[PDB]
């Protein structure tokens, strides 16, 4: 013995870096020179901000998919900041026939009624770096006095680094930033060292000359500028705290003092894998789908077909929410809307081992944003197969019949994460052998921390010295397009309730007797459902049709979800994400409302370009192609246990699309793997059960390719 | 490849003692030979038990008092006496009841000590007596011999009725009556499928029958029911088919499907994936002990209540002396008097006298740790479940922390997340009941059932949906809720603990570098909580998002160190007040409470309540008063649980997607950093550094360690019985 080693279109696909560089060719030509580099635009240039897919409409892509029909055109679409012009509108720009593109139209006002303004637009790197610029030669060196007595100034500034915030302003039209002032930890995160300094910096400015500094905050008291800071420190009435600026433990450090032990558990594939990964398309025995990021909207996933019939046409990422309160600024008013920055754009590599399974196949991702060339990340997504440890179903008998008849889980991910400054979101959608999909997204990483000073923890707890760790919220917003059984669809409430009656066979006494209550959701106000309400235990979206015995072929929702408090209504932000107020929603599907969110509502929420609550309009849902709006989250107090980072456990949040009368039986009746053997057989035969067979074929070495890590440059 | 264990298992320090242990087979023969001698012969077997006999019913471990085994553990005091429980049937009397039996310095018992009267106040009535497994029998004795064949006519027509040969089951039902003291029962009827569920194929006919007497000569049978019509005895019925004004739906006897199998038609396909461990297990089963890298417990069954776990201990230090399953329930309704009337006290049959064997490969991973179970319940010697639990790692494929750093300085810091897992299957009647407990790098500890199995079907006849789906031909799929009971106790650094709720608010303010603004500024609130009644939240009730168990003591940063419960339920809307009946599981009407730890508050529930929960033996509702939780010996009882409608998915079992419930135990501020920041297994490095290089990097060196074929086991499975 010498034991030997271990063995449909593209309509949805991302763009390919051919398609991207033909678009940016395109452009450059037919938009006229005078057009700058996004990472070198000053605010008063011209700029491609973004380059990417532009989804098709539905109607012509189902009649491509279904009846055959030839594919509708492949289009893409461009942010461009008009910056040299005297009124600048910012424009979304749809080009051509993209194999090789010939056209391009300006749907900003077809699409928002009107221009977009200038201040929308999001913060540009330069932009970043003009701000640094300013901070660090023209404004910390009037308190250069402090600095060299606090926190370690070196004449050369970048002993200090800033870290953005969130609505700038307080105001339509406002661009003012707070900036948070770090040690530049190397090799860890910076977001546990708070030196105590806060800049509400004034860029709107096109002219970055004219950007100036509109407060300043130290160490608890507010200032008008550095200089009036410096004054009184120098004048004796400012008493600093020493933040240390290096020292050793999970503050300090990500890596472990404890050399490795025994190698953890590992799974493969004895027999090959399962499924296949062709360019965009997933195929497995069971599933059949295509994913994707959008830049900004995130992880997304089209035409999801169990065992060949279509459930959903479109589960995307839409938003995430993260809202901060604290005793600094900084913190107590931030909101980011991370769609403004990009889900997309910030995806990082996965590091095989850690952030999925060894033996995952990974997947890169290319992109066009803030630049002329496009570029890739490196294993921006995974998709394996996960043996749950867990049974799918199980029974066994003692009782009038010896048998054993049961099935261990065996799941199907699909992965991106996001690292937006200081946090990672996990992007989970996890296929079912039962013929249900699961939406998981967790949070991890580095916490956002502050200064900590007189506070009785009416903000967050302290996690280390001098640190206070920063009370927020987290919340994500899914688009989730089911087509149950064709487009046609309504939307079903069932749940329960209990009535007093006289026992039949004994009327001298009382029961309780339980039952089913249903009810159509006819409009869609019925089936808004806003936080804290009290929801149905069961709904779902239903086909006209029924199954074998009559019902109304459905799948239904289920959410895992700890949801906060959402942000008042008195609030005049609250209009840039007022999705965050409903737990679920289902509305009329339209090709004019494909998305709850905007990029652009980051910087102008109190203006938005897109208003979630008005697609809840008082119309029909029933018998129409609907599509359902789902909010989940959870509140975070950050405490001790979240200091080397975040840790994934039980901060999982989410939902459950569930066959519901879908069926005429659970498909994974119909199972290559079910096990089934009766008392009166040989469990060890593997003629009989296919598990006896497993040590044969599992006596293989696996064949786990060398360690590559998708690495990560400076962007 | 390796085969048995590594390197040595663990090294720590002391303190390892099977204190908690299920007994063992000896133990529980020496108290079977101490109680047939001191009890007095004229004593039977269980299995051959009648009404009227003397028996043993039960016979486990008596769990010690909290003070003597915390100082045999710690303080190291002596061990507190090692003692065992028996139910004892006293039949053979004029005035007949149940006792509560305590026996014996166990290695060698000595003494027995009744606390029937000590426990519960008083006498146990008779009638409160689970049913026997003979009970059973004579019950089918009396129906298909006495009974059925009144309505031979009926059943030859139907049902295939064969001569006088059974193809036709009976199953049992709940609440046996309607008031204390009654032991009525309906039983349904069944097609005998062979090799798969019988509960699929109701015939559409159950009898009332009533066995509180006695003598099983005087059981009768007070009411029939038949499809969709009641009757006063088979006669009566028989009576008007013979007449012609009885119409019968031919219930088919055979088929194909999924209503009819378990068997897949599709033959195996590539093998699904499989874990293995590449340089050995990371932990170690010595008896009753795990022992990990980071985590130490006792487990074991209780009879009647089920899984249980002691001695937990995270890193050397305790974090929960008790969690326990306390009882499930299961509340039924339906258009037919078996299914309307049905709720199951799970506990009054018992989760470990049911639990089954783990089938290697589908109940648990392959390359799991499966142990066996030890009891001696109905019978007069002890028997053996094999493979009763299992004890694995899992590899969640899924980061417990990650940091990809793109921003200043380029680094990457993470740690795939590692479970360990300790699992039980309690398989009662039609369902399987799943019990995880999960622990977690983190600090953190999961509880988790699930249900799976049958479903429990009847006959389907005019009705709107009021009761369920219709799931296949002539089969109606019940509606009914799942909920389950946890005891945890927690000591969190010390006995004496605190409640504490944290949640949140938002207040508006003028924003203070321009007051003509108007901001909503988030805030934190906190509240202790000081009397039981503040910490006990009905189900429906709004819940603090943040509610822990905290220490007097604090962390480095001054914060009470605290756990945390965090509950995943959808639980289902509890049975009413009103009902009579309800006091028998009070603990339905909570989703958790926090009460003072008692010696003679030990469960919530009591196998005695399944038969007479109008008059209940234990009533969890009395353990809260008006006593203080500032500063007590803490015990949190968690109930999770969620509504169940029947669909066609659920015809070859029920699949345990997302019907996971339980909740988390969560550390906060009870560390002064996470404890994975010293994980062995924590990767780390930066981007100037080489992430191929083994050096930095042990993922690197994963191909040339994890390049070896696994030496997994030759099948086995644990086999079955006739009970
Ligand atoms: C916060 O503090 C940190 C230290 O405490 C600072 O970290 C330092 O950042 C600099 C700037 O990024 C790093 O640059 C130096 O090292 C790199 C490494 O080069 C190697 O790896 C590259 C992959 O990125 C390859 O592309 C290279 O070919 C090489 O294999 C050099 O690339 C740098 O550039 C040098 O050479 C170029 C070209 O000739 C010159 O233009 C430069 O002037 C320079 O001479 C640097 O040598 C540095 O590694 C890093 N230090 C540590 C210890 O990690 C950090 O800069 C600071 N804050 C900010 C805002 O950056
Ligand atoms: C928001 O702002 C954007 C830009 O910031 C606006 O887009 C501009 O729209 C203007 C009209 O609203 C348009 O202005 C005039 O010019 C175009 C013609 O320019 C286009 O077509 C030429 C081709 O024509 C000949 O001449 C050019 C030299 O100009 C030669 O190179 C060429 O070879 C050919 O012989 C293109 O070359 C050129 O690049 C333009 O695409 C007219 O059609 C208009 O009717 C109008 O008179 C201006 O060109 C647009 N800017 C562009 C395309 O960069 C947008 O309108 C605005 N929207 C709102 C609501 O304010
Ligand atoms: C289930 O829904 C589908 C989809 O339609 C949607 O749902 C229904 C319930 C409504 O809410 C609609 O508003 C939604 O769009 C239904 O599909 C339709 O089914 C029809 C019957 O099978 C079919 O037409 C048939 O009859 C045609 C004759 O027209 C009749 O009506 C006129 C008056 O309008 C009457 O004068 C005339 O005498 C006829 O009786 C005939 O031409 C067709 O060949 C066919 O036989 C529709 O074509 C079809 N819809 C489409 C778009 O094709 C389905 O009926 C629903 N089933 C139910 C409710 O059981
Ligand atoms: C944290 O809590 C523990 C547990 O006690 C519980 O919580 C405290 C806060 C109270 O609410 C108790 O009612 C709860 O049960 C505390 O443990 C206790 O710590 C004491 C201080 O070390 C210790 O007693 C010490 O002092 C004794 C002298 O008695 C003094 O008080 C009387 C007035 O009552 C006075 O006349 C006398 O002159 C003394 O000044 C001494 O005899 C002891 O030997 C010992 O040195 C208690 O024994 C102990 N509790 C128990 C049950 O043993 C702990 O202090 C708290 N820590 C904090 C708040 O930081
Ligand atoms: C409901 O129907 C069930 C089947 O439809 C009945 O199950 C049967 O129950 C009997 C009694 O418990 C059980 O024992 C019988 O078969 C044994 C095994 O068969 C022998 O022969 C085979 C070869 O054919 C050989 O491989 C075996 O090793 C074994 O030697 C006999 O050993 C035994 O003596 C007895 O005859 C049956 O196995 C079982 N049948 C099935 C198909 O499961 C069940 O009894 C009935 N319910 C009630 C309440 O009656
Ligand atoms: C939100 O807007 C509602 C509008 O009806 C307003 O009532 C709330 O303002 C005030 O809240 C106070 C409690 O925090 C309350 O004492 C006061 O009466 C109430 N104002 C009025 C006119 O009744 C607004 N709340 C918030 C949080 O902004
Ligand atoms: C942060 O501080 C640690 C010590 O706390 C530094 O370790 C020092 O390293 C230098 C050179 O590498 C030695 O000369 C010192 O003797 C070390 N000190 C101790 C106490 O071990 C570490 O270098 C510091 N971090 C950085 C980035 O310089
Ligand atoms: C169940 O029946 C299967 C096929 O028999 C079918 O049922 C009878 C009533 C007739 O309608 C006949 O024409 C059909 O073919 C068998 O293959 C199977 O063995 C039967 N199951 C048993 C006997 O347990
Ligand atoms: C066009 C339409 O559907 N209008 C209705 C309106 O008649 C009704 O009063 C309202 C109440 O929800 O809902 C909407
Ligand atoms: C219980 O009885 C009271 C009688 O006062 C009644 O008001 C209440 O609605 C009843 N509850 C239920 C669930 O029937
Ligand atoms: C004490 O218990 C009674 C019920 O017997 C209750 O009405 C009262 O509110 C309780 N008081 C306190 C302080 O717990
Ligand atoms: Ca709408
Ligand atoms: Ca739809
Ligand atoms: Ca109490
Ligand atoms: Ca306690
Ligand atoms: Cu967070
Ligand atoms: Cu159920």
């Amino acid at each position: 013995s010498q034991l030997p080693h271990c063995p449909q279109s593209q309509l949805f696909a991302d763009l390919s870096r051919e398609e991207l560089t033909a678009v940016m060719r395109f452009l450059t030509q037919r938009l006229g020179p005078g057009l700058v580099d996004a990472a070198q635009a000053r605010p008063s240039d011209n700029c491609v901000f973004s380059v990417e897919l532009q989804l098709p409409p539905k109607a012509a892509a189902l009649a491509h998919l279904d009846r055959g029909s030839p594919p509708p055109a492949r289009e893409a679409l461009a942010i461009v900041f008009f910056g040299r012009q005297p009124q600048p509108n910012v424009s979304e720009l749809v080009v051509g026939p993209l194999p090789h593109p010939s056209y391009m139209r300006d749907v900003t006002v077809e699409r928002h009624g009107g221009p977009l303004p200038y201040h929308r637009r999001p913060v540009l790197f330069q932009e970043y770096l003009d701000i640094d610029q300013m901070i660090f030669n023209r404004e910390l060196p009037q308190a250069s006095g402090l600095l060299h007595h606090c926190c370690f100034y070196k004449h050369r500034g970048r002993n200090l680094v800033t870290m953005t915030t969130a609505p700038r302003g307080l105001q339509s039209g406002d661009r003012a930033t707070w900036f948070g002032l770090y040690y530049n930890i190397s090799g860890a995160g910076f977001f546990l060292h708070h030196v105590g300094l806060e800049l509400l910096v004034n860029h709107k400015a096109l002219d970055p000359a004219r950007w100036t500094i509109q407060k300043v905050f130290y160490q608890g008291r507010y200032y008008d500028s550095l200089a009036q800071l410096e004054a009184q420190f120098e004048a004796g009435l400012v008493n600093v705290v020493l933040i240390p600026d290096n020292g050793t433990g999970g503050s300090w450090s990500l890596k472990s003092p404890v050399p490795p032990g025994p190698a953890p558990p590992l799974q493969f594939y004895p027999q090959g894998p399962r499924f296949s990964v062709q360019g965009s398309r997933v195929a497995s025995s069971l599933w059949t789908f295509s994913f994707g990021l959008g830049a900004f909207s995130g992880p997304r996933i089209f035409d999801v077909r169990f065992q060949g019939e279509r459930l959903v046409y479109e589960i995307s990422l839409q938003e995430a929410l993260a809202i901060y309160g604290g005793n600094s600024p900084a913190a107590m008013t931030t909101r980011y809307v991370d769609g403004g920055f990009g889900m997309g754009k910030y995806t990082t590599p996965l590091t095989r081992g850690v952030d999925c399974p060894y033996l995952a196949t990974y997947v890169d991702w290319h992109f066009l944003l803030e630049s002329q060339a496009p570029k890739t990340i490196r294993d921006a997504f995974c998709v394996f197969e996960q043996n749950q440890g867990l049974p799918l179903r199980r029974h066994h008998s003692d009782l009038y019949s010896h048998y054993f008849g049961g099935l261990a889980e065996t799941v199907l991910v699909v992965r991106s994460m996001s690292t937006l400054l200081n946090y990672d979101y996990v992007w989970d959608t996890v296929f079912h052998p039962s013929g249900a999909i699961e939406i998981r997204f967790y949070a991890t990483g580095y916490i956002s921390s502050a200064f900590l000073f007189g506070a009785t923890g009416k903000y967050g707890n302290q996690v280390s010295e001098h640190t206070l760790g920063t009370v927020h919220t987290h919340s994500a917003h899914f688009k989730v397009d089911l087509d149950v059984a064709g487009l046609e669809n309504w939307v079903w409430a069932e749940d329960m309730v209990f009535v007093p009656m006289a026992v039949p066979w004994s009327p001298e006494h009382q029961l309780q007797r339980l039952q089913v209550t249903r009810k159509l959701l006819e409009m869609e106000e019925q089936a808004a459902f806003l936080v804290g309400s009290a929801t149905p235990r069961y709904l779902y979206l239903a086909s006209n049709h029924s199954n074998k015995w009559g019902h109304p072929r459905g799948y239904r929702i289920q959410m895992l979800s700890f949801a906060g408090e959402p942000l008042p209504q008195n609030s005049s932000m609250a209009r840039g994400f007022s999705w965050e107020r409903y737990q679920l929603a289902v509305t009329q599907r339209k090709e004019e409302e494909p998305s709850s969110s905007s990029v652009f509502n980051q910087n102008d929420p109190w203006a938005p370009t897109v208003d979630f609550s008005d697609f809840i309009n008082n119309e029909t849902i029933a018998g129409k192609d609907l599509v359902a709006w789902v909010t989940a989250g959870f509140l975070h107090i950050p405490h001790a246990e979240d200091i080397p980072n975040t840790v994934t456990v039980g901060n999982g949040v989410g939902f459950f699309l569930r066959p519901y009368n879908f069926f005429d039986e659970d498909p994974s009746f119909y199972s290559a793997d079910s096990i089934y053997f009766r008392g009166d057989q040989d469990a060890g035969a593997c003629e009989v059960n296919p598990l006896a067979c497993l040590p044969q074929a599992a006596a293989c070495a696996p064949d786990l390719p060398a360690f590559s890590h998708g690495g990560f440059s400076h962007n």
